[PDB]
């Protein structure tokens, strides 16, 4: 029947005998254990070692498997995905399906995963009671055999298919056989922007319930007007037989003190004509003054479960982690505990370099650590539910869940051919209606999500109204068919823009200030998605926050996303290096549009996380005066873990200091007065800088963690004092193809054919590799490449324009080069145009004054022709001689920072070793940069004035011709650029210009001015 | 102290080139001990009688930010006509010049001042690339105004009919100007994008006989 039915090509068929969801399960037999959350004896994984068999097609699976081992076969540990063992390619495409579209039909090459186990049953769990198996994930389709004989067949990959295996085991040895299809009819339904794999990824386990079980409970919370009162209502489900000795105690524990209790004999009320529910009962426990569940303090109460007799004898507990809190709409706004929350959060995927897909404990909490350290305070689950743990940490930690449904349909045109049809809305349902059967007693869950990208349909609206009809107590959101249908309770678009109208037909994305106030509009605005974290990105990200603290209704967003799906490959000399779309024989593929995160796969930071944690600071800062006025954006919390430390400096030099304890409560003031601040004597700017630090650990943090930091501009006083007058007069030699300046043991060489410094010596050695050059690109960011799907081209995109423009092959064409003897200076004249094919691009005036004291001072002038495509930078790059071990510079810092990402950076003296000046992007682009720089020191060179710089090994051509990092060769010497000007990075979305017109290079003219100098 | 800060110098050389003589000045306007601005140029004169003006100008990032970076004069000639390449033929100011257009302009001289009842600086022109009046132009990329009117007596005189022509004519070249704002006329109402507030600040002229 197995291979004549062909299941995994039928909508209709979703599973064979598969057993109802519900909320996790351990059956204890013993109260304490529940209270506790302690390990349960009739809970077993079946994790660990399998045996594993890779075949082209089910037709392919010899029917011997069934009854007995193939020797052929592989032992592999399971929960895995077979491509990451080697058995086949994991594929990245983003839209396009990795199937021929021709639904419900898979490919006949569909590749299949034979997995199975041979194992041990106790006695004790076949004579009493039923034996359950529970696969967690299975990827994307499978039928289960038992000792031989067909159990079951389950889809969805990424909710718990369970089956009773009472009537298949035996005592002692056993063994299960698992067909695992790559391809099925739910593949139309897992079209996320992911890398698509296989296998058993998720845990397996056997869980022992008695005969009378607790099938099913719900627990709800309710509040008074100022939730002074609570009242938690459980809702309990029993199989078995019917017996008036039955009871359920549900009690409700705080630490080891038991709060509330509730006792009863089944049977719920009358429902209808025909009676109520005699299989059911709901408890009802008053709770007075509870302790509140937040992300900002995750209180947290335990509910054991008694299913027993009157007289006391426990049959079976179940239990879980109670979060008391109110989740409404109101008014247009979205209410935690009656306040409006501001979201800070983040798209994550289940993605792990080396294992794919499958999730383990430390990876979870190494990522919730990280995010809350971060300031984030909200996580969506895209585009699926998650491993059942990442909930438990979320309860615990303190994190608001977006729980999303399992269905997206991005490659179909148009996008929902299939959500429209009600052929579908089966399949669809259950994607929804287990995800919430599952995952409705997890207080982190706040918002349930209907899917992604698969437009909308009617079955959205079906699945919508089941949800607010089962599920009153959260909010229901999706994205699709415009991100404000009738099928979501919150306008969620994703990459909607802060001013900039985006009027697609059909599904528009309005500016979200303008999006508010549509004629009829009254719901709450926040972002499914937004500010994309590809590559060097993630300018424009303050625009956003602060148009979220201005505008009650903008309440936050989604960033896209957490970490790079990029996974580990070995080379030739069995190195690991980064891989992404395209690096496995995939074919179609994406490329690196797979990497968008804050973090890359090994959760090292990207320099964009320390933009987010400071946009996201839950302390505000004004200062008037001597006065630093704080403000909390805590809804429910003092501030009792916090002190204001501030420091003024003068130039990077340090001149007070002091701390004070912070006494803010939830969105209150405090006012901070400085102490009188002595005079400096010297010129310059006084900095003040403030930083709030954790003088505590918490769960999340360690001591002396820094969670919000600003930066103010007190006095300056511009130095006025003329430097002392030199003795030595800088001496011109002239030749045909030179100008020499000689000045004591330092000599400067200007090419008079070329009109650029080629030479500059000190005790006669060579500083420079490459002469010193205008430069007007850069290596293009994936932001200026603009690219969403490998097999579209965009004559729009930044990289486009400046290609088609001719700006990356312009050539200096040298219109004046002179040379002046002054009376303590060398002052060589330059000229220069760079033309493409007839057209001038560029105009560079510059002047070079050498004088006695061995300063060269540079001045240019650079002319843009308008009708040319705004350039990504304007300044000077040469490749220096030396490597030295440290880059000092005076400026915005530590890390890299652009024009319109640079609000973290702080002004500072910083001192890092070269290595920390380039960014390790996967895909290499421009780099490094730092910005608001007055003077840069590297080796004997010192570089003064107000530019932007970048130092490497790497050249802006290599970086441009080079596709993976680890393809990087450190070339001789250094390359330095230093700008005047540089173009922002944008990243709004990374498919389309995105840099915003105050960031754009358009002024026309341009000056700036440098002294370079030996210290 | 912006209306009453001294200039001090601090440096004037002068340098022979090939073709040209090179004027480099420096100077502080100070009050009370503190540098509100610096100003430095360089003027240099070609054998074509033009003589190309450099200035770049630092402001004080504590001091207010100032309503004008520029140069002015007073003028002998009184001439009849200004003629001008650049935003017009109307009144125009940084934050109000979207109804003004580029192109050649030629008007007389009473039409570059405007008779606010209630005088105050006036009749500036922005985006202007040549300036004519008389024997004189000025190119580069400026706003100006231009009258027999200086801003010494605009500010002192409370009606307009009580303004007399002084002799020859005040020139005002900004590199810079601040918006006038008007949201409303009670308070601070220049947008932060219209206030000279980039501390550092660049601008040339060519000023040469037509
Ligand atoms: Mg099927
Ligand atoms: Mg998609
Ligand atoms: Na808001
Ligand atoms: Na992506
Ligand atoms: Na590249
Ligand atoms: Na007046």
């Amino acid at each position: 029947v197995v291979l004549q039915r062909r299941d995994w090509e039928n909508p209709g068929v979703t599973q064979l005998n598969r057993l109802a969801a519900h909320p996790p399960f351990a059956s204890w037999r013993n109260s304490e254990e529940a209270r506790t959350d302690r390990p349960s004896q009739q809970l077993r994984s079946l994790n660990g070692e399998w045996r594993f068999a890779w075949f082209p097609a089910p037709e392919a699976v010899p029917e011997s498997w069934l009854e007995c081992d193939l020797p052929e076969a592989d032992t592999v540990v399971v929960p895995s995905n077979w491509q990451m063992h080697g058995y086949d390619a994991p594929i990245y495409t983003n839209v396009t399906y990795p199937i021929t579209v021709n639904p419900p039909f898979v490919p006949t090459e569909n590749p299949t995963g034979c997995y199975s186990l041979t194992f041990n049953v106790d006695e004790s769990w076949l004579q009493e009671g039923q034996t359950r198996i529970i696969f967690d994930g299975v990827n994307s389709a499978f039928h289960l055999w038992c000792n031989g004989r067909w159990v079951g067949y389950g889809q969805d990959s990424r909710l718990p298919s369970e089956f009773d295996l009472s009537a298949f085991l035996r005592a002692g040895e056993n063994r299960l056989a698992v067909m695992v299809l790559r391809w099925s009819d739910g593949s139309y339904l897992e079209d996320q922007d992911m890398w698509r794999m296989s296998g058993i990824f998720r845990d397996v386990s056997l869980l022992h319930k008695p005969t009378t079980q607790i099938s099913d409970f719900h627990v709800a919370t309710r509040f008074n007007d100022d939730f002074s009162r609570a009242v938690l209502e459980a809702e309990v489900q029993m199989c078995g037989e019917l017996r008036d000795y039955l009871r359920v105690t549900v009690s409700l524990w705080q630490g080891e003190t038991q709060v509330a209790s509730g006792t009863a004999p089944f049977g719920g009320e009358i429902i209808d004509e025909r009676g109520g529910y005699a299989d059911r009962v709901t408890l009802r426990l008053n709770v007075e003054n509870p302790k509140l569940w937040s992300a900002e303090i995750p209180n947290l109460y335990r509910a054991v479960v008694e299913l027993h007799t009157a007289d006391g004898t426990l049959i079976e507990a179940e239990a879980c982690d109670v979060g008391f809190r109110e989740v409404r709409i109101e008014n247009g706004l979205l209410l935690l505990n009656g306040k409006p929350l501001l979201i800070r959060g983040v798209n994550r995927h289940e993605h792990h370099p080396l294992h794919g897909q499958v999730m383990d404990e430390q990876t979870m909490v190494q990522d919730i650590l990280l995010m809350k350290q971060n300031n984030f305070n909200a996580v969506r689950c895209s585009h699926y539910p998650n491993h059942p743990l990442w909930y438990t940490l979320c309860d615990r930690y303190g994190l608001y869940v977006v729980d999303e449904a399992n269905i997206e349909t991005h490659g179909m045109v148009p996008m929902n051919r299939l959500t429209d049809d009600p052929r579908w809305l089966p399949a669809m349902s259950e994607r929804v209606t287990r995800m919430v059967q599952r995952d409705r007693n997890h207080p982190s869950v706040i918002i349930w999500s209907l899917g992604n990208e698969s437009g909308h349909g009617a079955n959205h609206d079906a699945l919508y109204r089941w949800i607010k009809s089962v599920d009153p107590s959260r909010p229901v959101q999706y994205e699709g068919g415009g991100a404000d249908t009738t099928a979501t309770d919150i306008i969620c678009p994703m990459y909607a823009r802060v001013d900039e109208d985006q009027p697609f037909p059909a599904v528009p994305k309005w500016s979200i200030k303008k999006w508010l106030s549509l004629p009829g509009e009254t719901r709450p605005l926040i972002l499914c998605e937004y500010a994309h974290a590809m590559g060097n990105s993630l300018g424009g990200f303050a625009k956003y926050w602060q148009a979220f603290r201005q505008y009650p209704r903008l309440q936050g967003g989604f960033v896209w996303d957490w970490v790079d799906q990029s996974l580990i490959k070995y080379d030739e000399n069995g190195n690991p290096w980064s891989a992404y779309g395209g690096d496995f024989g995939d074919t179609p593929n994406d490329r690196q549009f797979c990497m968008n995160g804050l973090v890359f796969a090994d959760r090292t930071p990207h320099p964009a996380l320390t933009e987010a944690k400071h946009q996201q600071q839950f302390f505000q800062f004004r200062l008037s005066g001597q006065t630093i006025e704080v403000t909390s954006e805590y809804l429910f919390r003092h501030s009792d873990n916090e002190l204001l430390h501030w420091m003024v400096a003068l130039d990077g030099k340090p001149l007070a200091s002091g701390e004070v304890p912070l006494d803010v409560a939830p969105q209150g003031k405090q006012l901070i007065e400085l102490p009188e601040l002595p005079q400096p004597e010297s010129a310059g700017q006084l900095w003040l800088t403030v930083r709030v630090v954790q003088p505590n650990a918490t769960a999340w943090s360690e001591a002396g963690h820094i969670s919000a930091w600003q930066q103010w501009r007190l006095a300056e006083n511009l130095s006025v004092t003329l430097p002392a007058a030199s003795h030595a007069i800088p001496h011109l030699t002239t030749s045909e193809m030179d100008f020499c300046i000689e000045l004591g043991n330092k000599r400067w060489q200007f090419n008079r054919q070329s009109g650029f410094l080629s030479q500059m010596w000190i005790g006669d050695k060579k500083q420079l590799l490459t002469p010193l050059r205008d430069q007007f690109t850069r290596a293009p960011l994936d932001n200026d490449i603009g690219v969403a799907e490998a097999t579209r081209i965009d004559p729009n995109a930044w990289v486009e324009r400046w290609k088609a423009a001719g700006h990356y092959q312009a050539e200096a064409a040298l219109l004046q080069c002179t040379a002046d003897t002054l009376a303590d200076a060398v002052l060589i004249t330059t000229a220069h145009a760079w033309q493409h094919q007839g057209k001038t691009l560029f105009i560079s005036r510059k002047t070079y004054r050498i004088d006695g004291s061995g300063q060269m001072a540079i001045t240019v002038d650079v002319e843009v022709a308008s009708d040319t495509p705004h350039p990504a930078r304007i300044g000077l790059n040469c490749q220096l001689a030396q490597v030295a071990e440290r880059v000092n510079w005076l400026g915005l810092g530590p890390q890299e920072n652009y024009p319109d990402r640079l609000t973290a950076a702080c002004f500072d003296r910083w001192d890092l070793p070269l290595s920390d000046m380039y960014t390790p992007y996967v895909f290499p682009s421009e780099n490094g940069l730092r910005c608001g720089t007055r003077e840069l020191n590297y080796g004997p060179h010192q570089w003064r004035g107000d530019f932007q710089f970048n130092i490497s090994r790497y050249s802006q051509q290599q970086l441009m011709e080079t596709s993976h990092r680890h393809l990087l060769h450190a070339e001789e010497g250094t390359w330095l650029n230093i700008d005047g000007f540089h173009m922002g990075i944008g990243g709004d979305d990374s498919w389309s210009p995105s840099v915003s017109a105050e960031f754009q290079l358009s002024a026309g003219r341009y000056h700036y001015q440098l002294v370079w100098c030996q210290k």
